[PDB]
């Protein structure tokens, strides 16, 4: 019975928001002309580049002993 | 019923990160000091950002008729 430490949620957070958004990347704008589409592609750059900047801001927390611990609970 | 088209995926991007990150929003870090809690303070303004980053590039989509139309698929 493993109810989920702060560091659970804080370490899932970067596969929840690959959930987020898997939709958008795995979505098929290419029936739709370049312009918008690329719309589309920025939503492809910016959004997985959030997915990047979430997941790095949990590493963020993750690069201190401390604020590490009080995640897991240790 | 209603099979989801990629605006049903654009708009509901914001409420799948709200949900990404309503779990370290939720979470309860003042069990840990001020300035380790703090960069979960810091988590808690760049992640509620995170979304709202998002927010506003689901926004950007949503301000132009071409780009929208294609997500609905009108």
């Amino acid at each position: 019975g493993a109810m989920p430490s702060k560091l659970a949620l804080i370490q899932e957070l970067p596969d929840r928001i690959q959930t987020a958004v898997e939709a958008a990347m795995g979505m098929s704008y290419q029936d739709a002309p370049n312009n918008v589409r690329r719309d589309l592609d920025n939503l492809h750059a910016c959004l997985n580049k959030a997915k990047l900047t979430v997941g790095r801001m949990v590493t963020s927390l993750l690069e201190k002993p401390s604020v590490v611990a009080y995640l897991e609970g240790k």
